[PDB]
């Protein structure tokens, strides 16, 4: 449940400028000046969120699919490993 | 235990009028004034005790039966299920 719980404060305190609780207040007004000028929603998306190339996403899921059908086979032949599966052979 | 002492606390708690313990003299001589006018114990069951029509009774009971041999062909499945059975058979 901590386990669970840890994101919930990273997501707060990354996504956040680093600037002190006196100094906040400024950065509370740099987001409306910019309203001034800007007129939509279109800032940045400073979330986790990692967009990918193609040509990595491409070397990244031949990848996983070479660890899947390796792991696959070991709860396959740790399946037969069990000993009820034996008495059941 | 808790479980089954918690019955013990319904039961009284129940079949009592909801006169306050300031207001539950006057119940006291409602039973009595009753027995200047009635003579025999027959006044209410105010117990769980639902009695079931004839009509309903069957619309329950055949569908238990049914319940029932469902039940009973999941133990007997069961039952070949555990391996020690298997080692015998």
């Amino acid at each position: 449940i901590w386990k669970f719980q840890r994101h919930d404060l990273i997501e707060e305190y990354h996504g956040r400028p680093a600037a002190p609780p006196p100094f906040i207040l400024l950065s509370h007004l740099q987001l409306f000046i910019k309203r001034v000028v800007l007129k939509t929603p279109a800032k940045r998306h400073k979330q986790l969120k990692n967009k990918l190339e193609k040509n990595e996403e491409a070397a990244l899921l031949s990848w996983e699919i070479y660890l899947k059908e390796n792991y696959l086979q070991n709860r396959q032949f740790q399946q037969k490993q069990r000993p009820e599966q034996k008495i059941e052979d």
